[PDB]
């Protein structure tokens, strides 16, 4: 049975909620972003109306063969009626094609759903400033202050530079990308652009890139393997084994790897800066593990919440838990008390 903050009050509406059969009295099923904890159950078989972005809808109909007679995309930052309610879809800054719906009820209450997003400065000049907003669905993922990572520019100029010095020092280096969803290419393309190198992958990885509406892309990426000095690999296949029997298949064409495994937040962030991370290594294979997020740290998170002063938060991540429940209450108290709202 579909949970009480997948439900939009007031309206036939539903948020990522595609695992749960037919729900009762829904009449349109938004979709944030295309990842599967917030697709599952989508296919061929879909016949109830779906309403998300552009880039998502691509992916809908190219990878899950959604029918195209069931796909509803909105533009983003624009006014739009959905069953007799007024709808806008912004951007989430989490993976391409992610969405916050901002939802006007008919009531006079207005709802900020943010699916998965990493809180930014410049939200506080999109529509969100012209109105008030009564009910926030949020993305807490990190929502505790342990929570700190850089922003993804130091980060990506970490892996270049990493990446550049490594070739520069071995012509022979292969540099490897790990990846098991949409999101975080900045790190893959940046990397290759100042290799001048494509990125290499497997044609179902080429597909669903071909999909997302990236300028000059068919210039940064290929299937052709033997071309190609940045290659993508399933992000499971980035350990040593995986690493050494890669090495195999490339024929003598390199005798190193340098790999990098983009996680979200790792323990070694409360102790260490960016400047100074260093990689895993044996033999000829180094492994590093980059603190590229697409969701707010804790501090981003706070900022956004005490701009936009909502009157009620629905946390829609870490919920399972009484201690979960019982410490993202106390902070978003302490937000209130700190702000004045
Ligand atoms: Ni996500």
């Amino acid at each position: 049975t579909c949970p009480f903050y997948k439900k939009i009050p007031g309206t036939g509406f539903t948020v990522d909620a595609f695992q749960y059969g037919v729900v009762e009295g829904c009449t349109a099923y938004f979709l944030t972003h295309f990842h599967s904890d917030h697709y599952a159950g989508l296919s061929k078989h879909f016949t109830f109306p779906v309403y998300c972005s552009e880039i998502t809808g691509n992916l809908l109909k190219n990878k899950l063969h959604v029918q195209e007679q069931y796909i509803h995309p909105l533009p983003l930052d624009t006014e739009c009626i959905v069953n007799g309610v007024k709808v806008v879809l912004l951007d989430a800054n989490h993976c391409p094609g992610a969405v916050m719906i901002l939802f006007y009820l008919p009531n006079g209450t207005v709802i900020l759903h943010t699916g998965d997003f990493r809180a930014d400065p410049s939200m506080e000049r999109s529509l969100l400033a012209d109105q008030k907003v009564h009910m926030l669905y949020l993305d807490t993922t990190y929502c505790s202050p342990e929570y700190t990572f850089p922003s993804q520019q130091e980060v990506i100029r970490f892996a270049i530079n990493t990446a550049f010095e490594a070739v520069t020092l071995n012509p022979h280096a292969l540099v490897v990308c790990g990846t098991y969803s949409i999101g975080k290419e900045k790190v893959f393309l940046a990397i290759a652009d100042v290799l001048g190198s494509k990125v290499g992958m497997s044609q179902e990885k080429y597909k669903t890139l071909q999909c997302l509406n990236i300028p000059e892309i068919n210039s940064l990426i290929t299937t052709d393997m033997c071309s190609s000095l940045v290659h993508l690999l399933p992000m499971m296949q980035i350990n040593f084994k995986g690493l050494q029997s890669h090495l195999k298949k490339c024929g003598g064409k390199y005798n190193q790897i340098l790999a990098f495994r983009p996680t979200g937040w790792t323990h070694s962030n409360k102790f260490t800066r960016i400047a100074d991370v260093i990689p895993q290594t044996k033999g000829n294979i180094s492994i590093y593990g980059i603190p590229y997020s697409e969701h707010s740290s804790y501090l981003e998170m706070k900022r956004f919440v005490q701009w936009l002063k909502p009157q009620k938060i629905i946390p829609t991540v870490n919920v399972g838990t009484w201690k979960s429940r019982s410490t993202m209450e106390k902070y978003f108290r302490e937000w209130k008390l700190e702000a004045g709202y």
